[PDB]
This record gives structure tokens, sequence and C-alpha cells, in this order.
């Protein structure tokens, strides 16, 4: 009956998915749609189904980190999601360009985690797909949202030690935009599972100048409403898109 | 100031701390403890002071996963946590032998995550203290609840494909007796922090036999209880221990 | 000062270059051309200026495997290059869909070479600029050809032995499309260079089927022509998109 | 058909077994038991059976590398050994904490061998049994010995080279106590063949100060003598409640 | 019929093969010898048959880079030959005692590909064989040229970035004599073949010291046209050994 | 003051140095000397000083294992040895072609160790010195002992457990010869300390086929007497050298 950790049915799953790490954001975004349902909420993971522009699509929350966040990945992709957008929020690895409160739309990612290791070898790129991709570009454009693009890095560890460095400034002079948890692992699990799959994040601070205070928990206000508006967009064109084809 | 996803102070950060992963198991050892004060609740991120026993000490929800988890556990062990005690589940990997509702006290584990190897060479053992795993026993003993003893595997995979092997057969080989997903970073985090870790487990089921239908989502109540009760005394227990 | 293996000055690097592994291959794309002129002929790098829809690119070989087309990369992304397609040859993995013959766009492949892991970490996507992508994607559509889109497995192994397993079919169960031995090291060295790539491919045959003799590398003579017609339309339009 | 390389008989393998790295501690160690029977010695593996306190255990030398002492290890651990306890020397990797002649006694150990990794995967951890543990610090607060606890790095390499960094100071900010280089073999193969392991260690100097002459295989004599004893009384200690149990 | 890449049959493929990087190298080996007949060339890989002081023998280039050269190499070792040298050019690992212009027969080489590790375990050496090696420092004595001796870095990157370190100083450290890219792929490959193998090379610079102008794309003439005396003499003695 | 393990000074080590595993070889071969003096016997580390054919060589053990080994070599290798003999025991990798009490003299090995690995990356080879080599099968030769030639496995486990695969069918498939536990560390702390390294071993059975019965530690005595003939006279040889 009911999926183990979403608690929700087969059924209640719609093709379309958009998902978020914090619960709370789950909230913020339900209120924005046209009206909404919630469905579940089951530790981590709440599932509230979204009415937006006419269409119907599930936003999600899938919890801090990669082991946690596959968890929903699998029970989301193999119970018939065809596309899923993460947004999300994420540290710049660009501190003269990308700002506290700038958007990112990511094509591809680092594979630092475990899972996607334990179900594909490392060699396999983590990438989104490029119509998804494409879609929360020019919706960004339509509402007249400047951002970003590039590579984020997906890692583990969000409080490196003093013994083993971290690799964020070998990213970041291979040119990767952002840091978050999540987006490879998404990426990863939508390729093998034959589900379309796509990343925007929102800055939250530089995690190379945190001990100078370039770290704010609260989202900038008005740029977090651009992305939630951004998300929901392409969520509605590509469930259209869907449901046509 | 507060710790960015727990919010609570680092003056309301106890000495001892419970930890498990279900935020809604906190609402279920809140009401065993004598009393027990709300503190945040953030993310999956829930924070309650317990008294029991005449002791005061957090019961945090550190949610699923290996990266989530230690989000959590640094930010006790940054800022003052001197023993901390996962109470999670775990499935068996030892089905002759240990059956679902069964509850497993762990000294060490697997690190089949990431960050632990971010913090740490991959070579460094997942090892629990020795005081805390002796309590957790000594108290399972007085309470009359019989338990196993053995190694957790923690591992970042919940849901295998058919393409990589899962290491579980591997590791039932190798004398491993559950499997659960935060024992390890939580033991290796411990370690590098001065921070006294443990594990206690109960079985929901058996991975190998899942097709089989071997698995409920809703734990044995009674072993739960046991398990709760097991827990919350070892953590009064160790919390005058420090005192002392 | 001539590069070391192009023997090409840095003042004779175009914007826009079309790399290809097969030397001969690019005297069968100049004369597609409206015009060309011969730059150098070294080793297996062959360099030829194209004229076509009124803009100015290179044409060059790479040879065969991710070593010495790192040569290639690195000596045109140091020197002026800016944006990269590769028109190849491959094997497909999918061969109920993907037969002889047939196209595939590529936005991302496997790095299974050594080279791009001696730059950077093995945890790094080799991801193919969108901008490249969608305009190949355009002139096939544009051209009206049929093409398949898909993740390259680059390989520096063409001939397995029987000691250890081909991953071949590991990524055939992963869903990539096809196999080849470049595309993976030019994408890592263009996202390090700051240098927008992509890749277009067309099948010889099938890796899983050599022994029943699915293979032959006399490419198929209308497809290969198609595939050279939408590389020459995408490299012209990128040109001037790089102007702008 | 003898073993291989200890050349004694299954039938003379016992439930309790100590382990020391030098065939010399096998002879420092037999004169202060009750008796004792010297029952081989084949290349560096030396055997005696011990009794000491009403018990009967083997006293066997391993051998200096994890290589070679795995060889030892899994000839012991199939044929019947219970319960095995490392007693050796080490060097502080906390030289402000613990110096030459120190006592310690660990219950983990860094995989910093091969032959662990062709036995089972990295991630496995090498663990001792904690009763294995307790009953060692339990001996060495009985006999009013001061003891320190904590994880030993098991390296296979003594003598560092300037090419590829030693682990040694990123294991020391880790918070592990000492080196040596056999117990984490020790632990791996116990836990694999269900035989319980632990590990007593006295300290002979500072690899990091090695320079400064803070070395000396000569083990601190008074020190040595009190973790014989306490390696000793374990044994016998764990020889009883097997025998009980079993 | 034909070889994939090679296009030349089996029958075509003699017992002793030399090896070289570059195509254009093949043309000028084979005026050098007494006599010769071109026998296929497609992609990067030239196959000629030398016939040098009685004994004959293919030229074939293998391309730059491991990957390339393996194709080359299984092609022919899976068709007949049976005894492979490769001749090419190598920086300097050792720039206060190997010099450009320098010649350094090598017995064993440090796997630094791809190739070489999806056939077989990293553990496994990159080692030539003993006759080869033996033959080759014979004919250098015979003609009175120095060599040096000692193990080749093949490394399949040429120009390092500025993140992840070269490993090329570890090796100076560890005694490398000199670095190019083929070698330990020709080796291991042999050795999984049961093909005899070995390697001659020219220094052409060092790669410590390429940023204060210690490089030259032109190989120093005499000891160039000294390394090839000594290559094909030695595949003209090993085709007799062998025979 | 002493080396710490093998307790002899700087002073009593020589240019050459035969090692062997087993103490009790090294009491078997002194009296197959013209003289000898017992200098020390510490741990497994037994030394004498060897004279033999007018020549002076230590013999050492060095014990079970690469990590064990590796601290002889290193004492060794640190104060003055040039050159280094292992002459050791090994099972057959090739059972059809190599039986118990053949002999193998090797000139690469497979490092399944962890000390070398310390010392340098992977991809480096453990490969003898090829005038080591030569030296050892030319003395084989003349003596007329017939012997094979090829690559060690040279791995820290032993005994296998039913979990994780050995990779010994591996590496017969890849065409290594025999398999011991000591060999490929001599030879990359040679490589690294330049010394000179070689290996002659016996065949003492077949890891493939322990469960049939085909093992005896107990080696073939006149083949033993052989080897270290063979061990010897190569030694001396090459201690004339030393100058
Ligand atoms: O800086 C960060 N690092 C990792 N994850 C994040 N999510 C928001 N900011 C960050
Ligand atoms: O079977 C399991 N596997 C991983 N985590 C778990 N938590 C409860 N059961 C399991
Ligand atoms: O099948 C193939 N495999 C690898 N490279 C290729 N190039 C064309 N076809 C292939
Ligand atoms: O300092 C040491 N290092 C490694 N092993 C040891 N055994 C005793 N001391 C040491
Ligand atoms: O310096 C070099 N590095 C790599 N390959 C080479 N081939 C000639 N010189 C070199
Ligand atoms: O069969 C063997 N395996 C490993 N080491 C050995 N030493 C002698 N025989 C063997
Ligand atoms: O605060 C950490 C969280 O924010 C972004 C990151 O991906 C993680 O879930
Ligand atoms: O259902 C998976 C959860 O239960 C135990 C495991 O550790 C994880 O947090
Ligand atoms: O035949 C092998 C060649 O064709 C395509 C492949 O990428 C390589 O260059
Ligand atoms: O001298 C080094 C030896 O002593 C302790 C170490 O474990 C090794 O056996
Ligand atoms: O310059 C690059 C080429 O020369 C030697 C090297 O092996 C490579 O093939
Ligand atoms: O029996 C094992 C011993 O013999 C040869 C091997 O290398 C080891 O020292
Ligand atoms: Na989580
Ligand atoms: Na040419
Ligand atoms: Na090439
Ligand atoms: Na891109
Ligand atoms: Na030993």
């Amino acid at each position: 009956n009911l999926l183990r950790h979403l608690k929700i049915s087969k059924e209640q799953i719609t093709p379309v998915v958009l998902v978020v790490g914090d619960p709370g954001r789950v909230d913020k975004i339900k209120v924005v749609c046209d009206s909404y349902v919630d469905l579940a909420y089951n530790r981590e993971y709440k599932s509230v189904e979204c009415h937006y522009k006419g269409q119907k699509f599930l936003c999600v929350s899938h919890g801090v980190g990669s082991a946690g966040c596959a968890v929903c990945f699998e029970e989301l992709c193999q119970n018939g999601a065809k596309v899923i957008i993460r947004a999300g929020s994420c540290g710049s690895l660009q501190p003269d360009l990308i700002k506290r409160g700038d958007i990112c739309i990511c094509n591809a990612a680092v594979r630092e985690d475990r899972v996607s290791h334990l179900l594909i070898h490392g060699d396999f790129p983590a990438v989104g797909d490029f119509d998804v991709y494409d879609t929360l570009n020019k919706c960004a454009q339509e509402l007249n949202v400047p951002v970003f693009n590039g590579i984020s890095v997906s890692s583990d560890m969000y409080y490196p030690n003093k013994i083993i460095p971290s690799r964020l400034e070998d990213y970041s002079k291979a040119n990767a935009a952002v840091v978050e948890m999540e987006l490879a692992t998404l990426m990863v699990i939508g390729t093998l599972r034959k589900v379309k799959t796509g990343g925007i994040l929102i800055v939250d601070g530089c995690p190379f100048k945190w001990d100078e205070g370039d770290f704010d928990n609260n989202l900038v206000p008005h740029q977090l409403e651009n992305m939630i508006k951004i998300a929901l967009g392409a969520c509605a064109k590509l469930a259209t898109k869907y449901a046509l084809e």
C-alpha cells in the first residue's frame, strides 16, 4: 500500500515532483500555489499535492543529506515520478561573482556522496536532463530574474575538520559554481531510473568565509520568493509538456 | 546565537544526549520521562530536554542518513555534548538468530558512508565508547530484557539496485549483526571530537528477505518500550557518571 | 613559437574548433566546406581552417585515445579555443534501440580514462555545454536528421581481456547510450579551461555483438554525410553566437 | 598433521592464547608462570603452554608485521583458539600525555595493513572484544597499575621515507593513542573467525621524536613486569570464564 | 581479413616489431634500412616491413598515448608478434644526470595510464623482457654509444594543471630516470599476451624546467641516429635470436 | 650504536647480503660456506657473516611477511648494503608447468603488500636489478640446474577466506609464475634506496590444490641444496665487483 518512508500511495505520485530539503519550505511553497492538499508527513518527508497554473504536481521534502534524500528519490522514481526538480539552498564557491541571495541553476554535480557510488561506478557523471535545465532558465528569464549557471559540488560534509582538507577549494579552481548536499544523488538516481532531473539553488553564504560571518540561515526573502516562482513555473510547464506528449 | 540546524543555544546542550533518527520518536520517548521541556524543531531536528531518574539530558532527532545526522552530531559535539547514545532501528543480517523486534547493542560499525571518510582515512575504526556500551548492557540486564551484541553495517544505501552488488551478504559472512544508516558516522565523529558514543537498535525486518514480506515499519510495541527504557536508564546513569 | 604537437601558432587558433579522431576525416570534412586552408599535419594531428556559411573555424584531428587527445585539447584550450565539438564514431550500448549508422548527440560522459583523474578528482562530472548540445540538436532538427541523445562511456579499453570484466554491461544497465574513447576527456578539460564542449557520434557497431559480426568501420555513407552537415552547421552557428 | 608454521597440533591449541611479537618475550613470560611446557619454535613462532593461577593457555610469538602475524593468528583461530590477547610494544602518538614505559590497553585499531583488506572491505572496523578489554582493565586495577586506553594505529610502515607523508600525525590529531604493527590484523581475523581479541601494549618511544632520541627498545623493566602480570592475569581469568561457560 | 586499425593481415606480421609513436618516424626509419615495403596506413597507424642486416621486422607507429597505443599493441600481440621494441622520446627526471639528447634503455615502467588497469590489477608490474633489455644494451656498447638505464614513468598527462599535483617529482625522488607516455602499456600487454617487450628512449627535455626553456622538439640528430641504429640492430639480433 | 632490529653495527654490513625468511635457513646456509661468523640473533632476524669462494657477505633472515621484512631491508639499505638477494620458498601458480621442488628466478613482482604503497604510489613497478637477475641465471646454468623465470605475486595473505576472492587465479591468468610474501617489498625498497635486488625461489606446493594435498614445507632436499648453491655463487660473483 503506502510507500515506506513517504507514506503516500503509488497512485498519489504525479509525473512532475518538486523536491526541497526543508519540510518548512514545502509550507512556504504550497501557499504560493493556487491551492494544495496535504498528503503525509513522516520523518523528514512531507508530501503536498500542489495546484498551480492549471497543473497538479507534488512538492516533497527530502531532508538534509544524500543517504536520506536517496530514500525519498527512490520511492518517487520507482513509483511513477517522471520529472523531479530540486529547489534548494547552497554556498557560493565563486565569492567574487556569486553572492548571498544569488540564484544558480545547475546542469551537473560533483558526486561527493556515498550512495551514488553504491549504485554505479564513480566514473559515471551526475548530470541533469538538459530540457529541465532549459525550462528552469527560460522561466527565470520570463520572470526577469537574473541567474547563474554551473556545476554544484554535492558534498556529504558540511562541517570540515582540520585533518583531511576539504576539496572545495580544488573544485572552486575547477570552476564549480556552488556547493550543497543532495543534487548529485538526485541526478544519478534519475539517470539510473529514467527520470528527468534538474536543480535550482539559492545562495546562503560562502563556506570559504564562514569565519568572517559570510553566512545567513535566513534566506534573502525576495530572492527566495523568486526561486520558488521559477521552480513552480518550471514544474507547471513540464507537467503541461508531459500531459501533451 | 543558535546552532545553525538544531536552533538551540550552546547553553542548552547537556553532557548526555539521546539521539534518534525519527523526530516522531522524540515524542514517544519524552512521555516515558518523568517530565520534559520542548526546545526546538527545525527541519528534521527536534530537540527536547528529558528529565528521568533525577537527571537532565536532551533527546534530539538526527534524521535519515549519515550526511544529515553528521550535521546534528557536529553541532552537539562542538558545543558541549560529552556522551551521545543513538537509539534507532535496524535490519538483521543474521536472520536465523536475530528476528524482527529483537534489540542489538552495538560496539562498532562498518563505515559505508562518505562523511566519516571526508573527516578521517577509511582505515580508522568506527568504534563506540566502552563505558557507554557496558551501561547499555547493564541496564538491559537489570530490566530483564534479552539483547544481542555485535557490529552494525552503517550503509548509505537503503534500496539496492541490480548493477553494483550490495556488500550486506559479505558483511553477514563477516559476522556483522545488523544494518542501519547512522551509527558509524556517530562513532567516528565522537572519537574525533572526544565524545563518548554508543548505539542500541531494534530490528524491523531482514533486508535479505524484503521480497518475502520480512519487514514491518511499525516497530514491535513492547520491544520499542523496552529499548526506550534501556536507553533512558543508561542516559540517566551516564549523566551521574559524568558528574562523578 | 609553434604549439608542440599541433604545429600551428596561437594566432591560428579560432574560437570554434571541430575535432575528430581520424586525420583522414579532416580531409573529408574540409571538401564539404565552402573553402579551406591546410595549416599543419604532425603525427596524428591534422589542422585545416574551414570556411562555412561565412564563418571560419578549425577542424583538427586528435588521434585514438584519451591521453593523445588531451595533448590536442590542452594545446587548443590554452591558446584561444572557446568552443570545441567532437564529431566521432562509437558503439551502441543499447542494441535494441540504437543501431549501426544512427547518430547520437551526447551531453555527458563516463570518465573511464586516466588523464581527467590526473587533472581533477573522480567525483567531478564530465558534462558538455548546454548551448553546444542545444545547437547540435537544433541543427539535426533543421536538417530533419533523426538523432538519439544520451551519455557516452569514454573507455580507454577497446579490446577487453578475460581477467578483469568490462564495465560496459554495467553502464548499459545504467542507461549509457553509446561507447567511444575521447569525449569525457574533452568535456573535463573544457570545464577546467572554460571552453564550451559537445559531442556528436555515429554508431559503427555494438561491442556486445562483435563476435556475431556486428561491426564495420566503413561508416554508413549517407549517415556520416548527415553527421558532418549537422556538425558543420553547429560550428558556424556557434561561431556567430560567440561573436555576440 | 602439525600446523604449517606453528608446528604444534590442533589438540595442543588452548581456548585462550597470549600472543607477543618477540620470541624472546615468550621466554620472559613463561618463567613468570607456575609451570610451562616448551612446545615448538619454528621460524619466529615460539609456542609454550603456560600454567598460571590454575589455568592453562598457550603463549605464542607472532613475529614483526601484519602478514607474518596473520599466518600465526589464522593457524590459532582455525584450530580452536577462542580468545587471543596481544601483549606488545608501541610508540606514543600523544607524547605530552603518554610516555616511554607507560601501558595502554586498546579496544580498536587503524587498519594500515594489507592482509585485513584482502579478507574484508576496508570500511569494516578493527575492534576488540569488550569483555577482553574490560578484563585487561580490571586486572590492571587489581594490580594497582595505572594504564591508558585508546586506539592503536597498526601500520605496516616502521621506517617512513620522504616521498609519501606518514599518516601518523593525522591519526594523532584524530586521538589515536599509540602506534604498533599487528593489533588491527589480530582484531579483524578474530571477528571474521569468531575469536575474542584484545591488546595491551608498552610504550618504547615516540616516533615523532626519534630524531631527538625518544626511543629505547630496552623496555622499562618494572613496567614490562607489570604488563606481563596484567596479561597473564587476564588470560587466566578469561580461561576460567571460558571453562565455566563451556 | 584485415586487422581493424592496422589494416594489415595476420600473415603480414613478423615475429619482431619495432614500434614508434610518430607515423612520420616510420618514414624516417624505413629509408635508413637496407630496403622496405610499405604495407598500410590508417589513422595514425603506419606499417612498413623493414629489412636490416639480413633480417626482416615491421616498423609500426602507435600514436600518442596509452589508449591509442593499446589498440595497436593488442592487434600485434593477438596476431603473432613475438617481440616488440618501442623506440621513442622522453623527458629527463634526473636533470643533473640525464641531459637533452641522452639515451635511456628501460627495463620497467610506472603504470600511470588507465588501460593497463582495465586489463589487470594495479599491483601487477610493468616490466620488460630481459633478453630484449640485454640486446639493446649490448648493441649500444657494440656501437660505443653511452646509454642510461632505468625506469620510465608512463604518464597519460603531458600538460599538468595547478589543482592536482603531478607525481613526477615523487617519481624523480623514487629514482625513475625518465618520463614518456606508452611504455608501461606495452609492457603489461606484452606480459599478458606472452610477448617480449622493451624500450629505448631519447631525451627531448626536462618537464621540471619547461618554464625555463629545457625543451626542443628537434631531437639531437646524431644522438637520434645512434638511438635508431641501436634499435634496428637489436631488432635484427632478436629476429635471429627468435629464429 | 646497533641497528634497532638486526642488532649489528653498520660497520658489519657488507656490500652483498643474502636474505632468507627462515632463521633456520641461515644456519643451513652458513655450513655450506667455507667458514662463518655468527653475528646476531634478535627476534626473527639472524645475521651471519659468510665466507665463500674467497668473498665475504652477510646472510640475514627477514622473517615471514612484508612489514617485518621491510624492517630488515631498510636497516640493510640505509647502512651500506649495495646488493640484496632473496632466496626463498614459493607456491606454483602454473601447476601444469611448475611443480614442487622446481626453482624460479624472478625479476619483478606483484605488490600485494601495504608497506611498498606507504613508500611510493601503487603504479610504480616492483622490479629486480637486471644484472643481479642475469647473475643468478648464469650461476644456475653452470651448475646445470634447470630454473623457471617470471613474475612472483608477493601477497600478504597466505590463508584466504571465503568472502573476498583471492587474486591468485587472476594473476595466474596474467602469467605470474609463483606466489610468495616478500619479494615485491624487497624490490621497491631497493629501487628507492639505490640497492640492487634479486630473487630465487623454491616451489613447496600449489595454493590452488592445497585441498588435494599439494603441499610439503619439507623442501625437496637436493633442490634446496641447488638453490642455496646458486644463491651463494651469485653473492660471491657479485661481491668481487665491490671494490
Ligand atoms: O555552504 C553550504 N555548504 C553545504 N551545503 C549548503 N547548503 C547551503 N549552504 C551550504
Ligand atoms: O533494514 C534496514 N536497512 C537500513 N536501515 C534500516 N533501518 C531499519 N531497518 C533497516
Ligand atoms: O564500439 C566501440 N568501442 C569503443 N570505441 C569505438 N569507436 C567506434 N566504435 C567503438
Ligand atoms: O614506535 C613504534 N612504531 C611502530 N611500531 C612500534 N613498536 C614499538 N614502538 C613502535
Ligand atoms: O617530457 C615529456 N613528457 C612526456 N612525454 C614525453 N615525450 C618526450 N618528452 C616527454
Ligand atoms: O604457496 C605459498 N603462498 C604464499 N607464500 C608461500 N611460500 C611458500 N609457498 C607459498
Ligand atoms: O543547511 C544544509 C542544507 O542546505 C543546502 C544543503 O543541500 C543541505 O540540505
Ligand atoms: O528506515 C530507515 C531508518 O531506520 C534505521 C536507519 O538507520 C534509518 O534512519
Ligand atoms: O576505433 C576507435 C576510435 O573510434 C571512435 C573512438 O572514440 C576511437 O578514437
Ligand atoms: O619493533 C617493532 C615491533 O614492535 C612493536 C611492533 O608492533 C613490531 O612487532
Ligand atoms: O611528445 C609526446 C610523445 O613523445 C613521447 C611520448 O611518449 C609521446 O608519444
Ligand atoms: O611459508 C610462508 C613463507 O615462505 C615463503 C613466503 O614468502 C613466506 O615467508
Ligand atoms: Na536526513
Ligand atoms: Na603524420
Ligand atoms: Na593517439
Ligand atoms: Na554545462
Ligand atoms: Na615476521
